[PDB]
DNA sequence: CGCTAAATGGTT
DNA sequence: AACCATTTAGCG
């Protein structure tokens, strides 16, 4: 049992990666808002960032 | 194969 | 509950 792999849209991306140049980490309540904004779930915008910090280590090193 | 979403197991 | 480090795995 697993998750399909979410295809995020042009326009998800472009919002995500809008929201980490602003932020590395999001409280709950923007975690939620953003969710929302983008028609995600909280978990797959906490997963999305999570993810995106990995590759922020990895580009920086 | 590379990029990156989701899963595993640990940390805090 | 959320994060971290790493691994697994889907898709272009």
């Amino acid at each position: 049992p697993r998750k399909a792999r979410t295809a995020f849209s042009d326009h998800q991306l472009n919002q995500l990666e809008r929201s980490f140049e602003r932020q590395k980490y999001l409280s709950v309540q923007d975690r939620m808002d953003l969710a929302a904004a983008l028609n995600l779930t909280d978990t797959q915008v906490k997963t999305w960032y999570q993810n995106r910090r990995t590759k922020w280590k990895r580009q920086t090193a």
